[PDB]
């Protein structure tokens, strides 16, 4: 142990998720990402099956398995003042936020493939009892070679439950109106709301709401040409009342989600890889 298993490379990014470095595991030259999180900033703590660890570690372990769609936790270390998490690192990779910044609004065929993969990944998290609570383009990585998307940054998540949530530390512009008005939400329809924001972001090039009162009003204006089926799915996910929002099954059965590209054909056509 003790930092002799990994060569540290450039800093990839830093923020609310801590500091993430590009890395290489020296045992087999495996590309990894090294994330440092200070203990002082960790708000939620969990406990592993038979030790006091951050909730992010608990959630990552519950979702780290053969399914690609979530960036997997390979290992973790505890330091006196911080936790260090070893995560897989696709190569090459670009976060969805910067991908949208460079390309603008995405073609609906590309947005369909991306959105479908996000749904499959979120469904996987829920099946494992994990609620992400911060679904957004900044927390999605693109494997440019394979055309596969990856969820990251579970540092705001929680265990999935069927009762109401009264806390939230995700991105406010992605939060549902029931959180803005009442500080109450249930996990999955809040998730569907954020998926609606995400889908609008992909097909329009930016998020639909910037202020609390626009979220509360829930009125969706499209600044780009978007098909009627895509507009309908977005407005469905952005329904004001949580119970009017579609389930994951209803999203993936929607007419706009039919005949999705596979990941590798997505990369060949739209990522030219
Ligand atoms: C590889 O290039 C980048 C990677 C990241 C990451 C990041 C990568 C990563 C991996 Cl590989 C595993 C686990 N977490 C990660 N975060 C996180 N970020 C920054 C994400 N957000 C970009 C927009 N900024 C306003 C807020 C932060 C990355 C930025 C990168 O290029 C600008």
């Amino acid at each position: 142990p003790l930092e002799s298993q990994y060569q540290v490379g450039p800093l990839l990014g830093s923020g609310g998720f801590g500091s993430v470095y590009s890395g290489i595991r020296v045992s087999d030259n495996l590309p990894v990402a090294i994330k440092h999180v200070e203990k002082d900033r960790i708000s939620d703590w969990g406990e592993l099956p038979n030790t006091r660890v951050p909730m992010e570690v608990v959630l990552l372990k519950k979702v780290s398995s053969g399914f690609s769609g979530v960036i997997r936790l390979l290992d973790w270390f505890e330091r006196p003042d911080s936790f260090v998490l070893i995560l897989e690192r696709p190569e090459p990779v670009q976060d969805l936020f910067d991908f949208i910044t460079e390309r603008g609004a995405l073609q609906e065929e590309l947005a369909r493939s991306f959105f479908w993969q996000v749904l499959e990944a979120v469904r996987h998290c829920h099946n494992c009892g994990v609620l992400h609570r911060d679904i957004k383009d900044e927390n999605i990585l693109i494997d440019l070679n394979r055309g596969e998307l990856k969820l990251i940054d579970f540092g705001s998540g929680a265990l999935l439950k069927d009762t109401v949530y009264t806390d939230f530390d995700g991105t406010r512009v992605y939060s549902p109106p029931e959180w803005i008005r009442y500080h109450r939400y249930h996990g999955r329809s809040a998730a569907v709301w954020s998926l609606g924001i995400l889908l609008y972001d992909m097909v329009c090039g930016d998020i639909p709401f910037e202020h609390d009162e626009e979220i509360i009003r829930g009125q969706v204006f499209f600044r780009q040409r978007v098909s009627s089926e895509c507009q309908h799915l977005i407005r469905w996910c952005l329904a004001l009342r949580p119970s009017d929002r579609p389930t994951f099954e209803e999203i993936q059965n929607h007419p706009w989600m039919q005949d999705v590209l596979l990941p590798q054909e997505t990369a060949e056509i739209h990522l030219h890889s």
